[PDB]
């Protein structure tokens, strides 16, 4: 199995109150759903990503990333967010991320297409 | 089908000479392989992502994103990159992205865990 | 005077234990010194920046930014960090930032020149 | 003098058609004005920043950064941009940057406060 397959798989919550439901596969896959507490979003969106299934054993975190395109059966916000970060195990397990949200825009507006931020996910 | 299913599917090349091989599914999925011309990487890595399969029709680009975890059968760089951007169709089709590369690090080094950059992909 | 001239001027501390000493001028200027608890840095470095001296009065934060080039009389790390963020007044005043650290590198290494992160500064 | 004092001082133009007028001081200071071809901006804005006045001599670029707060006598966009990058000398001298634009927002909107992008400046 991936070293942190069981540690990563499950339900996570960020500081905005969003809900990140993920399954980590033995092959390095991340699959699941994302529900954002903010923005032009309602209900669950498909996500997919990858993680390092054989991380270092020196106390370093486990690198990972995932994408949500903000289209589902309810809404289409013509945008996608990618989260890049690491899982940190332990009693207070965390996934610490930085993210890039890109909106589909015309070429004249490309300069203002991308938001950057940071989300921390916990199991509680 | 996704509006830009055929436009996105195929082989793309960025300004570093890296090769991005992707299939866009009707459901919004991106699957394929990435081969980086630079860094701690050799041969192909699995990628997965998402794209807006019903973009706006006002000339705006098509938002998308994908992730590579830098582990394959040859090397493990304990890191993952996410690319966030948009596909722009036309005679000179492009995927314009910004990216976040996170390395698995100890908590004392978390402040220096993440690189940011920008890649432009073309069909030639 | 700037609306938050007095609120911004003073000594601030971030989550790494770094010390940000700043004077906000009536004209929108920020001047002062930065001392980083981490990285290739020792003692104080010159900083300069700008802030919105007439912010909105609807509860929004006060936008600002500053730069440190990491050369002083002790060390030269051939790099510069810019912090971009906002000051949020109140009992628990904060400056919330995201930052970009660029290292001087050869053109072959330009893709790995820039780190991104986020620092929160408090008065305690 | 700074190694690239003369190389940096002058008028620069980016890919959007914006105009960056800068003087590099022997002490590492950057001062000047910025005029953006895009966004909520008109005429010139004050800028200030820092650069490495004693860069490496191995062909590496010269790290630098600067800030503009988007208030002048004509408009106040309640925002600030920081550019972080490097100057690359030679026949086709360039300043390659990544930038963070933060808007002053209420705490409920802090997640969408910051844009990220990249500008390349040339002498022509
Ligand atoms: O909301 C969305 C989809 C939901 C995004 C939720 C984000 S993911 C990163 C973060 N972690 C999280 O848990 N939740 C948030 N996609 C278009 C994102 C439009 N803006 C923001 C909201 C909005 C809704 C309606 C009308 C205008 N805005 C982005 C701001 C912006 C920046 C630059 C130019 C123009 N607009
Ligand atoms: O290379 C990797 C995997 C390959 C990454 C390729 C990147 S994806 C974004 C971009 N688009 C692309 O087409 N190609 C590049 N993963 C660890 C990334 C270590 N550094 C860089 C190289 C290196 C190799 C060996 C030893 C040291 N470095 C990152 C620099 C850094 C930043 C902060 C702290 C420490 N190190
Ligand atoms: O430390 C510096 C100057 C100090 C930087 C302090 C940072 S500002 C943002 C943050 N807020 C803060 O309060 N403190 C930190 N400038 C070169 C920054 C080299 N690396 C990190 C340390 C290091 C010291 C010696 C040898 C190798 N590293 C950056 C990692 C990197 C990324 C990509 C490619 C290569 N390296
Ligand atoms: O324009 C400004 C000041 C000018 C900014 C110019 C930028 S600096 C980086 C770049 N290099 C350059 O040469 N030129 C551009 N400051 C508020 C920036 C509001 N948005 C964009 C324009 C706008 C004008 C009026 C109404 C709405 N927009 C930012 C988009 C955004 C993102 C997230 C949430 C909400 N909005
Ligand atoms: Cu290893
Ligand atoms: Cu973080
Ligand atoms: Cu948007
Ligand atoms: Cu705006
Ligand atoms: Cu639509
Ligand atoms: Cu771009
Ligand atoms: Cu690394
Ligand atoms: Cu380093
Ligand atoms: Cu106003
Ligand atoms: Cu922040
Ligand atoms: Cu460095
Ligand atoms: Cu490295
Ligand atoms: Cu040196
Ligand atoms: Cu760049
Ligand atoms: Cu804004
Ligand atoms: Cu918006």
């Amino acid at each position: 199995m991936g070293r942190d397959e069981a540690g990563i798989t499950g339900t996570w919550y960020n500081q905005l109150g969003s809900t990140f439901i993920v399954t980590a596969g033995a092959d390095g896959a991340l699959t699941g759903t994302y529900e954002s507490a903010v923005g032009n979003a309602e209900s669950r969106y498909v996500l997919t990503g990858r993680y390092d299934s054989a991380p270092a054993t020196d106390g370093s975190g486990t690198a990972l990333g995932w994408t949500v395109a903000w289209k589902n059966n309810y809404r289409n916000a013509h945008s996608a967010t990618t989260w890049s970060g690491q899982y940190v195990g332990g009693a207070e397990a965390r996934i610490n991320t930085q993210w890039l949200l890109t909106c589909g825009v015309t070429e004249a507006n490309a300069w203002k297409s991308t938001l950057v931020g940071h989300d921390t996910f916990t199991k509680v």
